[PDB]
């Protein structure tokens, strides 16, 4: 059901501010808030990132799975998807310049979100 | 038992005040307080709102179900119905200008309350 | 055993004081303290009030049941009857001007206490 | 300026509730809240009560003076008069049945308030 | 310097929310925030309200004076004017339906703000 | 001593993070940290901003003065200059897109910093 | 075993002091502390008081049973008898002027203690 | 002015309760509450007791002076006299059986109060 | 095994100090600390005291049993015997003048310790 | 005035209890409580002890002076004398076996108290 | 699978700072953070150190086993290996000068990390 | 395996400092820390001390058993032996002058440690 | 007095440990602890550093003055010199690799300490 | 007055215990407690130590002065002398093996105490 699986462009990233610097880091993505007609988040299973770290930026980080907790940290909401940007093969932090998001169902590799 | 199912005009909405603004938002409706002769709240099951958000106001929000907790937050009261204005497909807040309330039993779509 | 069921004239009401007004509201009646010869409180079951609210005073409020907790809030006392003036079909508060108390055993409607 | 000195009928009494009884006692009178045209509270000086105590009710209690603190215990209000019902020749408490209020300027004895 | 003394239309009122009701009351007006070219708030001295109370709404309340504290309760701001809606000849509360605002310099009576 | 008064390009802005949004606001500029050869911050006196607010972005905000507190909130540092982005003719917040900084000595209007 | 059942004259009453009065009230009787030769407290079962209340003093109060807790509120003591002066058909308090103590075994009515 | 100096029969003693005994001890006498016509407490100066201690009861204790603090420990009361039963030549405590009260003005020795 | 059952002369008493007196009372006896060769504390079972109370000193108090808790209140010690001077037929306290200690095995009455 | 200076036999010592021993030590003597006829404590000035320490008991300790604080640690008492058993040429503690008390006025050496 | 078992050069040691000295001690090694292609940490089992202590530095310390807790003390990370530098036959502390790390699989003794 | 059972000379004693004295007491011995080649602590079972107490120093104290808790109070250490110097037939404390340590396996009495 | 002003080689640096890194930073130098014969710290006045920062390491930092507080943070010590490594023209932190220390009396530039 | 200035052999040292070692360090000497006949501590002024440190033990430490605080840390004692073992030219700690104590009056160098 390919095309509507590409059609969930609305998204939100979770932030973390560091004082005594001037920048904000990403530590998670509250992904695909539940609209009226969207239940294709059952077929899609696995996620893969290619981000920009603080040291040696563009690199493959690895493939992990979704963790459906909530939307916007609110208890009375549906369960939406959430890409966790911590359980990944990294040591540094992640910044907000550019990023690529390769997504794995059974055998596609669709690029679903580009900043 | 249609007509008395339309005859429960008494209602109350639950509020939330924001300081450093001047307005009050709605976050729930303590609906149909129990009068002497009203037990038609068993047949009615599902609810649907069409409200005015802070951004792109009039839109269909979706259909959800009742949560009979209490009336006016008081422990020694009967159980009345309560439309929860949080478990709905929204991201913003809701305001107090105008609203429409489409109600679903088995196959009617009766408009039960208009502000 | 009708007449002694009418003969329990001693009673006490439970109060609630509001500051920044000048009046006191009723929120319960510790009813029929246990005297030496009174065990007719087993046959009587249900109670009904016709009180004076803060808005639209004299009206039928409804029929409810007894809740034998204690007398005067004291732990080492017998269990006496208690009319709860909260689990009743009302929204406002109750005041101390005038009141009527219609009491239901199997099929009498005896008026047991008049202020 | 006699007649307007009689014309300040609006008043308020300060209460004290005792639990494990059913009554409320008077312990002060926030007297003559400041209206638009009333500055005759400068000429009047002394006050005298004839109240109903808990024991041997109607008796002369004595003559004392005013204590202009506030109105309704609120800091941002004008200063109004206040009859203190504690600095008086009594030992018991005062109740809310009936009372007489004899007021002393230079040589009148005007009865200013009757309950 | 009459006309610019009429030209300060930007304003803000200070609110107070009561739970277990559904309304919000006014208890002050943070008046005339300091724009780039406005120093006519020195000539104007006294204020007078004609509001709508909870009981017997439209009435003259009286004339009082300004209290320059701050703007929006913030310490690092200029001093702006503030109409205090408490030091006025009233006993009840004030609501948000309609209001009239008669303002007194030396001898004008300009109506400066109408809701 | 014009040119070195233009030559203090190193700067730092003070931030404020809002949760339940995704952005960071500016609320001050710790300006011109003290290098080895820079004592031209005595001649310069007044500052003027032209920023982008949350509503009606590009506008003249006004002219104010410096407040030499510290650098980076640290007690054992020299006193450097600080543009306060709060004591200015605004009501909303300020964001980080674009900004202009017009600076006033006796009679120049030098643009000292552009983002 | 009648006579030694009368021979336990040593006793102690439990007190309660009220400030802002001058008197002390009785609220229990730690009865018959265990001497060397006294085990007749097994045959005796029920107790009855005729005391002096604060209002309408001498009256029959009723028959109740013993509650063997301790002696003098001390944990390392034997269990002695205790007449509870609270679980009795009264509303007021009890005072220390005069009292009568009618005691019920199977069919005697022995007066065991007189003050 | 001898006779009215004898005519102040109203009095009150201050108590102290000891638990794990059954008695109450006297530790002060709030003496001569202020009635309407009594200002003979200026001429009288010194006091002397002959009480009953816990050991070797009836003995002369000594002569001391008055300490006008208040009446009944209440701040808004007049100043009345107070015999302090602690600053006296004793080591034990005082009990409530019998007492004699020898009072010294310039040269009388009037017995003013007998229990 | 009589004689070594008499040969445990080492002992210790447990004290209790009262301030505002000058004396110390006995409230227990940590009896027979465990030496190298002493296991005759198994055959001996019951104890009896004849002490000096505060009132009517020398009297038989009664027979009770041992409570092997510890020695000197220390957790890492063996279990030694302990005569409890509280679970005995008394009402007052015990003092340190003179005492007699009659000890009961099956049928001896050996006096084991004399002060 | 020699003989009455010898006639103040009533005295009291201040104690200190040590747990994990069995004894009580002396750390002060509240000396000569004020009786009715005793004001010879003005002429006497200096004190000298010959006590029994924990090590090398009977020895001259030295001469010191009185410290009139109170009697029995009570604030509402007269000032009586107090021999301080700490400001003396010792290192150990003092016990309660035997003691001698040599007292120095101008030139007598009267032994005033012997235990 | 020998060579890639040698190819995990990335590592991290856990530190402990002592104030009132100038040095930092090692108390653990968070070993082999999980990269993309490394699952040879299953075959390797046992570890052995030859470190430099504070006293008699170079010595064999002994052979122990791995404790897979986390990486960098972070809960949302994979499980990596951890050499515990406490459960080893030592008494002193370990310093940061030089160290040797002999590692035991079934029968190799590969030196895996040298500082 | 006698000789290596004698060869564990490394040891450590556990201390306890008393203020207001100048000495330190022994209250345990963390015995035989685990070296590389020592597992003879399984055959040895029982211990016996001959120490110097505060009173009547050199005496046989008795035979007790080992309590393998830890080494140096540290949780991540092996279990080593520990002679408890409290569960022994003593009443006083132990000091650090001289000591003898007689150790019991099945039938030897080897002296293992001498200070 | 040049040469002994060079002869104070003993020194100490003050540290600061950062967790979640592996290094320690310098934030001060407790300089020249007071030996027996050293009072040349009066003539020397000013100090200058050339350190290695975290970014663009070797650079002139500037000239500042001494702050004689203490030695090793201890209150009962003499006053020694202290180079403050914070009041210097820097923004980053300082590390422990290499450093140069140029010292200014009236007109020498002696290098006093090299790591 | 030389010889009695040598005759004050009684002394006491102040200790400091370190856990996780086995030793106690000296950090002060409460010197010459005040006996009956000793007031030669006025002529003596200065002190000098030659102790054994933790590193390079026997060395001259320097000359300092007395600090008369108290004896044994007790407030109600005379003022005795106190050698402070902290304000001395050292960096390490001091131990309890051997020590020499050279004392300076005007021109003697008497060795007053040897351990």
């Amino acid at each position: 059901d390919q095309e509507i699986m590409d059609a969930h462009k609305i998204y939100f990233a979770d932030l973390n501010f560091n004082p005594s610097t001037g920048n904000t880091y990403i530590n998670g993505m509250y992904f695909a808030p539940t609209q009226t007609n969207k239940e294709a988040l059952d077929y899609i299973q696995k996620y893969r990132v290619e981000a920009t770290l603080q040291y040696s930026g563009f690199k493959d980080i690895g493939t992990k799975d979704k963790e459906m907790r909530n939307y916007l940290g609110d208890p009375n909401q549906p369960k939406t998807n959430y890409v966790n940007l911590r359980s990944y093969f990294t040591g540094g932090e992640n910044i907000m310049t550019y990023k690529k998001l390769r997504i794995y169902a059974i055998t596609p590799d669709d690029r679903e979100l580009l900043v």
